[PDB]
């Protein structure tokens, strides 16, 4: 599923992401735009053999199991495929663990490089929230 911008903002807000670990909602929408283009089925293979899954491109080295990332963890206790669903519940709940890992949203390289320090409120402009 490819979310509309405000459609995603709404779903993220309902799942408690607005100011989760102090990151306002626009951060998460920004991250999702550059990570997945709002597409829940996005995947990317990493050079270390791990794979990123879903709307927030969550990685198999630590957070989900795909059975093909040797020596990896599954700290969100989910199959990575769950991160590709049209329902973003699994992605949001896993993201909450990632962002609590110590480095905040810097865990997402795209957020650090393209959202951090920008006017992220623009990503929820026009949205009925
Ligand atoms: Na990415």
């Amino acid at each position: 599923k490819v979310f509309g911008r405000c459609e995603l903002a709404a779903a993220m807000k309902r799942h408690g992401l607005d100011n989760y670990r102090g990151y306002s909602l626009g951060n998460w929408v920004c991250a999702a735009k550059f990570e997945s283009n709002f597409n829940t089925q996005a995947t990317n293979r990493n050079t270390d053999g791990s794979t990123d899954y879903g709307i927030l491109q969550i990685n198999s080295r630590w957070w989900c199991n795909d059975g093909r990332t040797p020596g990896s963890r599954n700290l969100c206790n989910i199959p990575c495929s769950a991160l590709l669903s049209s329902d973003i519940t699994a992605s949001v709940n896993c993201a909450k663990k990632i962002v609590s890992d110590g480095n905040g949203m810097n865990a997402w390289v795209a957020w650090r490089n393209r959202c951090k320090g920008t006017d992220v409120q623009a990503w929820i402009r026009g949205c009925r929230l």
